[PDB]
């Protein structure tokens, strides 16, 4: 129960709910350091995956009107501060970070759970610098149309905002954009994908595999899903089995 654990930090009032950074004092594991979801399902979800880049569940329970959630402390820090330090990631150091959380998108739909968000920001690393899906259910400049205006929903809206990622990730910032928030949505919904010169073929093409603002016909919607995408040769480097053995060494070691 939530006395356990004294309270070292606030991580952010972000959502709904807080969330606390806290080390054990009872009990077993003792003075281990931990992250601590307290609600006034988010859980249902975190119950059943166990997948390497999925962030973990400890414990659960609840109080005087409080669920508490327990999960594993993620010291790397959001991926996209280390966006904000380096400008932009060179093809490579995009393409790992990218495959990863794409086999993460792969569990989840098999589990027909869609992520919706997939914001730069909810996207953790770990000690190690792997990467941790995180917060389930803000800045829309990461999801897809068929949202913005409700439509609409399915696999393709995860893969759309993988692009935006990717994208973003290549480039200083996402796909669409301009200071307002309702130009912003406007010029989602008119996607007209302006490409950078210097990407490669591979990196152009999933773009614009990915961003297209038909669902049907997006990259990974196909009833092959992670598979398609994954295929695609922009990921030709990669060796799926090592990735998901957290045996591939990540570009950045926080």
């Amino acid at each position: 129960r939530p006395e356990c654990f004294e309270l070292l930090r606030v991580l952010g009032k972000g959502g709904y709910g807080k969330v606390f950074q806290v080390r054990k004092v009872t009990g077993a594991n003792t003075g281990k350091i931990f992250a601590m979801k307290v609600l006034k399902a988010e859980r249902n979800i975190l119950e059943e995956v166990k997948h390497p880049f999925i962030v973990d569940l400890i414990y659960a329970f609840q109080t005087g009107g409080k669920l508490y959630l327990i999960l594993e402390y993620l010291s790397g820090g959001e991926l996209f501060m280390q966006l904000e330090r380096e400008g932009i990631f060179m093809e490579d150091t995009a393409c790992f970070y990218l495959a990863e959380i794409s086999m993460a998108l792969g569990h989840l739909h098999q589990k027909g759970i869609i992520y919706r968000d997939l914001k730069p920001e909810n996207i953790m690393l770990n000690h190690q610098g792997h990467v941790k899906l995180t917060d389930f259910g803000g800045t829309i400049e990461y999801m897809a149309p068929e949202i913005l205006m409700r439509s609409g929903h399915n696999r393709a809206v995860d893969w759309w905002s993988l692009g935006a990622l990717m994208y973003d990730m290549l480039t200083g910032a996402p796909p669409f954009t301009g200071e307002n928030r309702k130009k912003t949505i406007d010029k989602i919904l008119k996607c007209k994908l302006n490409l950078p010169p210097y990407l490669t073929q591979e990196a152009r093409d999933l773009l614009k595999k990915l961003l297209k603002r038909n669902a049907a016909s997006r990259l990974g919607a196909g009833p092959g899903d992670a598979g398609e995408v994954q295929a695609h040769p922009f990921f030709r480097h990669i060796n799926w089995e090592e990735l998901l053995a957290r045996k591939v060494e990540p570009p950045f070691k926080p």
